[PDB]
């Protein structure tokens, strides 16, 4: 299997944009960003809420706890080729404390609501635009040969005021090479795709795009999360449980794969359920028939069949989104002039 777009990317760009095992860390002063408060709870770090000291501008400090140091140098040469990319998290700097090395990542500061907590409020509009934004840096890294690989509503960082929208932590973030066999230990499990529950390790891009399907369908049926599996294995029982197995076992075929028959077992056979049957008066209003098409294209086994997030974007759901994106560049344009 190899990617249907981007695919040669990293064969157009030399070995210094994707080598970063070998990447020279031209490390800032840590004396020049003070934390000002903690706030994240993760395994793979600690987030603080900081300030330049001089300029006096709020920032976010990512202190990377211990990990390969091949990971710190993937997750700082990734964000370093993303750095200025439509809603890419911003990286300022990258400093470390001198007697021990342990890394901090310096960020813009990100004054944001998480999806997870904002979506509840949000109507259908402002639904479409923001997974519009969100399939923006998704298509920018993709074209930048890199997979996000954590797509997840608490890497989605948005300020509603200022409807700006962030993609973050890319710490799972890996560079696609065609042809390469990856780690299926990646993603969230209630977003993880079937490729990763199959063993299908050539996959590529479209991972994302499984897991914005995931994210999607959680939002408009108000069903968190969608794929509610106990385990990994269970995980793709819930997938079964709605897209049947007839389109498991011939996307199985197609790739030559084979389930241990333990996972065999609690897959069972399963009839396709049509999308309609989550909706109920409680979502009706963000359920639109384009919704369910462009859900549709996303969440499907075939990982060579599911929307490139180009084609996401072009879709009909998001026609008022980019008929008004289109005419607020066009007012911006003629107000500067
Ligand atoms: O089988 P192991 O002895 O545990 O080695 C593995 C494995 O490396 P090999 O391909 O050399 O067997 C992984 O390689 P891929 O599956 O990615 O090809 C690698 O993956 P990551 O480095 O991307 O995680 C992983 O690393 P980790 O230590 O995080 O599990 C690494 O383990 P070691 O570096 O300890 O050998
Ligand atoms: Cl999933
Ligand atoms: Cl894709
Ligand atoms: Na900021
Ligand atoms: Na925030
Ligand atoms: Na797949
Ligand atoms: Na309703």
């Amino acid at each position: 299997s190899k990617a249907r777009v981007y695919t040669e990317v990293n064969v157009i760009r030399p070995k210094d944009y994707w080598d970063y095992e070998s990447l020279i860390v031209q490390w800032g002063e840590q004396d020049d960003y003070e934390v000002v408060r903690k706030v994240g709870r993760g395994k793979y770090s600690e987030v603080f809420e900081g300030i330049n000291v001089n300029s006096k501008e709020k920032c976010i400090i990512k202190i990377l706890k211990p990990v390969k140091k091949k990971k710190i140098r993937r997750e700082i040469k990734i964000l370093q080729n993303l750095c200025g990319g439509p809603n890419i998290v911003k990286l300022l700097d990258v400093v470390r404390d001198q007697h021990s090395k342990t890394p901090s990542l310096i960020f813009e500061y990100v004054n944001s609501t998480d999806f997870k907590v904002l979506y509840p409020t949000l109507t259908d509009y402002d639904i479409r635009y923001y997974i519009y934004e969100l399939l923006k840096a998704l298509d920018f890294c993709h074209s930048q040969g890199i997979m996000h690989r954590d797509v997840k509503p608490h890497n989605v960082m948005i300020d509603h005021e200022l409807r700006k929208l962030r993609l973050i932590d890319w710490g799972l973030a890996e560079f696609y090479h065609p042809g390469k066999e990856y780690n299926v230990r990646v993603a969230s499990r209630y977003f993880k795709g079937p490729e990763l529950l199959v063993d299908l390790q050539d996959y590529d891009y479209s991972l994302d795009m499984w897991s914005l399907g995931c994210m999607f369908a959680g939002m408009i049926f108000r069903k968190e999360p969608f794929f509610y599996g106990h385990d990994n294995q269970d995980q793709l029982v819930k997938i079964a449980k709605v897209l049947g197995t007839d389109e498991l076992n011939a996307y199985l075929n197609k790739y030559q794969l084979e389930l241990d028959p333990q996972l065999e077992a609690l897959v069972g056979r399963h009839s396709r359920k049509p999308w309609s049957k989550f909706i109920n008066a409680d979502n009706q209003h963000l359920v639109s028939p384009e919704a369910i098409d462009f859900l549709d294209k996303l969440l499907r086994y075939d990982h060579q069949d599911r929307l490139t997030a180009k084609e996401a974007m072009a879709h009909a759901y998001f026609a008022q989104v980019r008929a008004a994106e289109t005419s607020r560049m066009r007012s911006q344009a003629a107000a500067l002039e």
